[PDB]
């Protein structure tokens, strides 16, 4: 609508890469792993598993569902039984998200070292911001095509950082337009650590939310909009600071319970050494 | 109780037999397989199916627990996928039957011409059995410790001959001698196919359904348990009836869609040739 033919344009380059390399009905997901058939560290990866612990619904291409529930924290190493099938799912997930980043031109112009640099940083914060988009707030459930992952026991789970993200995120009712705005604003960051172009990146970025910033005020009059691009930056803000925590949950669990991917190992600095 | 001596060893000896080669809890079953992640004989396969109609729960040691509900007929082998489950489940009955059979005296005593005929005639009957005591008839479904299969759909389910014969049994709750000595009779059956010591069977079989009988007369004195000993008995007929109703739909699956393991095929008649 109302924007610069440049804005125009750089929304449309980022619609045509989200919808080139994002699975929404995950119907490319496949071969990934199913759960089978010194204590001061202990109880911390308790809390460390908090934000998945999800109940996982298979609809075979048959019409067979199979359902698993997962065990009771009793102790042992049974809390762990979902994440190989977890890293299959984000390995999966972040294919995907270097996919995107790779059409966009904006970022195959950068230098490969900021591009790596760049993907490094973002990639959580991309996957967050795309299993939003399949989120069912009503139900706790990500909605992954024939995967559902529903999440266990009320209101005490809004105290987890990540649960009250997916929450306060779906009630905006953002547009894909605003979610692939929201993907382009997180991906180039300027402060990410090992960045070099740090100006150019930081100019994208300026342009990307001013490119977020007269959408909504375009396509976006009604009162229950206002504020709402300043709601969106709030809230890539706080997704920032859930990465890295994530980011030092997933070093401590892969400390003690190694489950990462060579992929995952890559993204969040695991060297194999 | 008031039976002969020789009526009670005969008791002790197959309570004896059942005591050690039936797994009730079927701790040792495992390694089995799970369902996947011209046209007039077709519709016949529907209905030759009929008695397996169940959904599947697997409980983990863990505590996690596994639910499959299986497909819709919708005109395709999807009417197949719990097969390959349900004939590791049969073969590991059958080992514990076969095992059974050659703990008892009466049994290894005869040629093993003879023993592999009566195991031939048997072996489903000894095998529904088994499973009618794991059988709960309130939930329609049998409890096979980890594992559960409940019947899917009301009372056009008791139109199946075997679904009939598992509830009709349920109903007159006999004790565990009184399924042991089911299970002698029907192993000792004097016209199975291929059977030469006739009469030597045709007498154990006598001298077990005199001891059945005179165990109910001396252990139950009450006005319901009147003609127990023949509802028995036509039970015992009854399922005899249904094993040879039920090989036919077993040959004539395996002629379309192979499934039988080696052990079924034995116990079959299928050569492999
Ligand atoms: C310990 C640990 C740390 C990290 C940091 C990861 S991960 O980035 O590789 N992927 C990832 C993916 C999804 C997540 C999630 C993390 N947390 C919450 N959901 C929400 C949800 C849950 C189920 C299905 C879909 C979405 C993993 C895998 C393990
Ligand atoms: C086509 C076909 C024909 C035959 C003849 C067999 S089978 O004898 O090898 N075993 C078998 C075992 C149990 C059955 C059952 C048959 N029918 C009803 N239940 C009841 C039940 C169902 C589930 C669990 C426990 C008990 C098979 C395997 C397939």
């Amino acid at each position: 609508q109302g924007l610069t033919e440049e804005q125009r344009m750089m929304i449309r380059e980022l619609m045509d890469a989200q919808m080139k390399t994002f699975d929404t009905t995950f119907s490319h997901f496949k071969n990934f792993r199913l759960p089978g058939v010194e204590a001061a560290k202990w109880s911390q990866v308790r809390k460390d598993l908090c934000s998945l612990k999800v109940s996982l619904q298979l609809r075979g291409e048959d019409g067979s569902v199979w359902n698993y529930k997962p065990p009771a924290d009793s102790g042992g190493k049974e809390i762990f039984s979902l994440l190989p099938h977890m890293a299959d799912m984000s390995t999966y997930m972040f294919k995907g998200i270097i996919s995107f980043a790779k059409v966009i031109s904006y970022f195959r112009d950068l230098p490969i070292e900021d591009q790596i640099s760049l993907l490094k940083g973002a990639a959580f914060e991309l996957c967050q911001l795309r299993f939003n988009t399949v989120f069912n707030a009503e139900t706790g459930t990500w909605e992954c095509g024939r995967l559902s992952y529903c999440l266990e026991d009320f209101q005490q789970l809004l105290l987890e950082p990540m649960l009250k993200f997916h929450y306060m995120l779906k009630k905006l009712q953002l547009h894909e337009e605003e979610y692939v705005l929201m993907q382009a604003i997180s991906l180039f960051s300027p402060d990410r650590p090992g960045v070099l172009q740090h100006r150019v990146v930081d100019q994208l970025q300026e342009q990307f939310a001013i490119t977020l910033k007269s959408y909504i005020e375009c396509n976006r009059p009604q009162p229950a909009h206002r504020f709402l691009f300043l709601k969106i930056m709030a809230m890539l803000t706080e997704l920032r600071s859930i990465n890295a925590q994530h980011t030092q949950r997933l070093l401590r669990i892969q400390d003690i319970h190694p489950f990462a991917t060579p992929l995952m190992q890559e993204l969040f600095g695991i060297t194999g050494s």
